[PDB]
């Protein structure tokens, strides 16, 4: 199993341990569509619901979830998925909130743990998840220089029933060279 | 719940539980060419190799494994990887011997658990994970009704360190009635 820092540091945010202290955030900036393209949503717009919500992300064996902070505010959250040593991959989902969309917050979020996962955990593959009612993310990453392999067709449930369809994405470890470097000039 | 019968009754073929004395078989048709593009494979031709791959998909977490009986002779095997009821949805591995490809067991073999699966199992998702240098699968999934979702680059590593580009083939709920008349065409 691999080693992923407790806090990182960029210009426009900071990332840090995921715990219940930033519930708050996520109380003030409630909103049925932020919580609606996700693998995993709130119970009900309520503190107890929220608060459960943060305590499975944490609860799920190999996530480590990690708050954006855009300075003194929080844009959002990140976390690893299915980190897979033995394969050399893992995964990354970001979520930001609806007033912090389009802010650099979700392109480092995503550059600091790629930079840890190639560079340092030397890891081979990094795919993204969105759902395919989603155009924001899949704009957003294809924009990052993810190569959209395809959509597997109903291959998880929504927290409401449903079915979703994952597009999968992904970045190899020759394409970090490129993927960092347009970062470095999009960012700083 | 869902749950695998152990026998499989067919107008050509009869599946059941994949036991360690159908072993003979495996070390009577072993060709490279067919543990070649298989995320399973031996690692010499002998029979404690064997021994210690039969026992490998046995031992797998929550895999259930059947023995392709063609013709009072084992073809090969198929077998459910991935049994994930929550998200109602399975894959499906198989694999006959060189000398077996051709006929109706392979077709068939799927046949009964696809409908087992649709039908009675009520899935939602039965995907099939395959090799991008198999064309020859490719081609075979072409035929039985699965849909092209994408190649997933490097997902896997083999148990030398190449990786694989393991293809993504999937049949929903509702392509069902499609696929299956694909099937009883060829095979009845």
């Amino acid at each position: 199993m691999w080693a992923f820092p407790e806090r990182f540091e960029g210009r426009h945010v900071r990332l840090e341990p995921l715990a219940l202290a930033h519930l708050p955030a996520f109380l003030r900036h409630y909103d049925p569509e932020v919580y609606r393209f996700l693998s995993r949503a709130p119970v009900a717009p309520t503190e107890e619901a929220l608060r459960a919500h943060l305590e499975g992300l944490l609860g799920e064996p190999g996530r480590v979830n990690w708050a954006i902070l855009f300075g003194k505010e929080v844009a959002g959250r990140i976390s690893v998925i299915a980190p897979e040593p033995e394969h050399a991959k893992l995964e990354l989902g970001t979520m930001l909130f609806k007033p912090f969309w389009g802010s650099p917050a979700n392109k480092e979020a995503k550059y600091l743990l790629l930079r840890h996962a190639f560079e340092v955990l030397r890891a081979e593959r990094v795919q993204f998840k969105v759902d395919l009612r989603n155009e924001r993310s899949q704009r957003a990453l294809e924009a990052l220089g993810a190569v959209r392999e395809g959509v597997l067709r109903k291959n998880r449930r929504l927290p409401d029933g449903a079915f979703r369809d994952d597009v999968v994405y992904s970045v190899l470890k020759e394409e970090w060279p490129g993927v960092k470097a347009r970062l470095e000039a999009r960012l700083y």
